[PDB]
């Protein structure tokens, strides 16, 4: 019944692409977003993730693009719809900033574990949407942020204005 | 800063749990769960090793249904539900008891179900998505009489036939 097909990334080595089964009626949906055992054997040893955190953004909403060298997230967007983006941030890989977009919705239910080293980054086309992520990391009690549009990167984002601050959606 | 937690002055076991929020006019940012905080709930070590999520139309209710092993850690993420806790454990002095939260984005309660326990909402807005953790069998209807759940309507759907 519960099951996930777990995939690597074609182009950024470290990514996994994983998709679960959905009951779906006319009442709606029921799915598994993640279970200790089939997932977090996909980090390193002994490595869980401990952190799960909402984003409800409306739309034309950027998040992004935020990363650092020790934290592990699992990412997917639980209603609406994003355009979800990871970039390789570590310096020495041979696809040092190239990135990989998914668009993720209710028929799309793609859930990406992003790796240390990677920035992070999502899109709100619908009217608005919830973004879902887990986060995994050694040391509890103690960084990179590029721009959305950064030129070395090059992303093709499905706009050219996007909302970045607060004062951005007052406009609209 | 990352911060939550009470226990119910009515159910013994149940834990109502609240985060803090960024907000601003784009949206909202919440934690709903660390382990640290969180999973120190549980007996003996256990810990919430499941997430689950039921995306639900409106009039539609879910329950009630529990088990004597299972905890839940149970909260909705996008519009707005009644979510309903039944203690049944026979032995208990507020068996068939229950407790009610309205939780929408402005009240983000996050409700600790006990083993033990039925658990239960429906859904007010036009849609739902309801997020639950697990943590590891019996069926009440909805209306049960000996339960007397005030529900905000008589007329749920609660199969795939009612619509
Ligand atoms: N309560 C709570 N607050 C949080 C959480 N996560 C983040 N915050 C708080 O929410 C505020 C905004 O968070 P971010 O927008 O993630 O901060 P940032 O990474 O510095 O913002 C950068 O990215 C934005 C786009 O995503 C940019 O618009 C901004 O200019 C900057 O570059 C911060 O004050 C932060 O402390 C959480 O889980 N819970
Ligand atoms: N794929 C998948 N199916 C599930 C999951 N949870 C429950 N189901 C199935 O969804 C169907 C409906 O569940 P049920 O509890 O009977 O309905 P409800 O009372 O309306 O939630 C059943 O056939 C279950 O086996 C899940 O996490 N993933």
């Amino acid at each position: 019944a519960i099951e996930f097909n777990i995939q690597e990334s074609k182009i950024l080595k470290g990514v996994y692409i994983i998709t679960p089964n959905k009951f779906r009626d006319l009442r709606g949906e029921i799915w598994t977003a993640f279970t200790s055992k089939a997932v977090d054997k996909l980090l390193p040893n002994g490595l869980k993730f401990i952190h799960d955190k909402f984003i409800h953004s409306k739309h034309n909403v950027i998040r992004g693009i935020h990363g650092d060298v020790k934290t592990y997230k699992l990412a997917t967007c639980v209603y609406g719809e994003i355009h979800q983006v990871v970039v390789d941030c570590r310096k020495d890989s041979p696809t040092y900033l190239k990135y990989e977009k998914f668009i993720i919705n209710q028929d799309n239910q793609q859930i990406i574990l992003v790796p240390a080293g990677f920035g992070n980054a999502h899109y709100v086309t619908s009217e608005s949407a919830v973004y879902y992520y887990k986060c995994a990391y050694k040391g509890d009690y103690v960084q990179f942020t590029y721009a959305w549009n950064d030129e070395r990167i090059g992303i093709d984002w499905p706009t050219n204005s996007p909302i970045l601050s607060e004062r951005d959606i007052l406009a609209t």
